[PDB]
Formats: C-alpha cells, sequence, structure tokens
C-alpha cells in the first residue's frame, strides 16, 4: 500500500470517515472500494 | 479545502491517476466524486 494525499472539503472528509465508521472500515479499504467502483463504472475504450 | 492522507494499493492509485490525466480532473475533483458517488448510493 502506498501513501495517496488529495484537498477535499472538510465535511466530505467526515462524511466519509463517519461512513466507514458505521460499517467498521477502515479508511483505506472504504476509499479504495469508492475509488475501484467510480472507474469501473466510468471506464470507457 | 484540507488534505486527505489515506493508503491505497499503488497499482489503484496510479490507475487513479491515469484516469484523471485522460478526462481532464484534478485528483480532488476526482476523488471528491467517486466519494460522494460511493456514499450516495451506499445510503
Amino acid at each position: 500500500m502506498r501513501q495517496f494525499n488529495v484537498y477535499l472539503p472538510g465535511d466530505l472528509i467526515r462524511q466519509v470517515k463517519h461512513f466507514a465508521i458505521d460499517r467498521e472500515l477502515s479508511l483505506s479499504a472504504l476509499v479504495a472500494e469508492a475509488l475501484r467502483s467510480y472507474l469501473d463504472e466510468h471506464q470507457r475504450q
């Protein structure tokens, strides 16, 4: 795993952490899933 | 806005970065949309 750094709205970051807490997910796992799901959804040729 | 630091698979990071290049997005815009869409769909 490598370090990934990006600017986001502070309230988005809070919503993501809240969501992780409710599903007992690590941030790394949740964020990875959200990114993979978006890339999958938006893939084109 | 604020810095968000998280550890991810290196190959996913590269994939994300390549995608942002091809779609002419900032990483901030891309990541924000992926997270927002994920949260939106799953609530």
